[PDB]
């Protein structure tokens, strides 16, 4: 309510500055209410990033269950893809949510709970195509997975935040696809 | 010479805690000297982070330098092993300078600039491999060499700093090396 009116602000203010430039102000005045108002809905900026992360997480999360509750390039090729375009429509919470990693505790807590889980249902897909025989038995799948997710983690963030060196965000979905087809299918 | 004490120390300290919770006189103090005339060798102790991070950058591009001067699956092992042994060997000065991107400009053109480098001559590599026939032409080198360096980055860094998620430190380099020939030599 003016909860999602001072996320909105935090949202469109990370598009222009950094968090440590962003005042409990600057957000109280974007909601139209009041700095006291403010620490009603809030402890703190730090927590409406917190939010702001946990909102994007969970959607890019539901997304890929909604995948999972339903050729092996495209299969593979349509699940990064829910990270490519979750995170990637929202370029502001992802950057400022990878810096509050190293200063919040429970940002760092955050990502790494979901990247357990994305891990852990990469390898049971891995498992799966072992299962079947479309994949050979190489490397155990939950180190495979584990090194896949890192990877992406890595090179979806440098991608959208431009940075040198990064892959061009129009080949990003191409190279991701190409290194998860031949590590888990090659022999 | 006291130079040398500083940064031994701070590579010391770094051991232990973060750089915010070390002082410029705990770095004077370790190399036995008084805070001015820390300030005579360094500026900062960032600058100390900085020279500490350059010194270990330096030491794995020349070990590469010296391994490019001379099987397939070998070869891209014997060059990951390089970043795997130097970085795995300075632990606290990796972590600290990974954390510093974010905060420090020099740190952050430090690593872009010798990222760019390792990318080019992985991109290098892998066209020899294509033009003598033993690589197929599949992604664009250079796009394929970055998402491969970043994979690198985050695996070995996540690794050392015992993150969770991680693959296991002694089952880093089969881990990286499978992704490696996988994607270089699959069609
Ligand atoms: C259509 S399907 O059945 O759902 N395909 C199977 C799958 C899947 C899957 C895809 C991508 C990733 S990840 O490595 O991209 N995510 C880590 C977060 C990051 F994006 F930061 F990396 C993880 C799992
Ligand atoms: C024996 S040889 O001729 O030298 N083999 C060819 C090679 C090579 C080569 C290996 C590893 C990397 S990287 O991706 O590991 N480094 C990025 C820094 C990071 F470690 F942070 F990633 C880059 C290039």
């Amino acid at each position: 309510d003016r909860e999602l009116a001072i996320l909105a602000t935090a949202e469109n203010l990370l598009e222009d500055r950094p968090l440590a430039d962003i005042s409990v102000d600057d957000l109280a005045k974007g909601a139209g209410i009041s700095r006291p108002t403010f620490y009603f809905y809030f402890p703190s900026k730090e927590a409406v990033l917190l939010t702001l992360l946990d909102r994007v997480v969970n959607q890019a999360d539901m997304a890929l269950q909604t995948l999972a509750e339903n050729d092996r390039e495209n299969m593979w090729r349509t699940g990064i893809n829910v990270f490519f375009e979750t995170f990637g429509s929202h370029k502001a919470v992802t950057r400022a949510g990878q810096a509050a990693r190293a200063t919040s505790v429970e940002v760092a807590e955050l990502w790494s709970t979901f990247m357990q889980k994305w891990i852990a249902y990469t390898a049971a897909v891995i498992d799966a195509e072992r299962d079947r025989g479309a994949a050979p038995r190489t490397l155990p799948a939950h180190e495979l997975a584990t090194a896949l997710n890192l990877m992406n983690e890595r090179t979806l963030f440098a991608s959208f935040a431009g940075e040198q060196p990064s892959v061009p965000e129009a080949r990003v979905l191409d190279t991701l696809v190409h290194i998860w087809v031949t590590s888990i299918y090659g022999e």
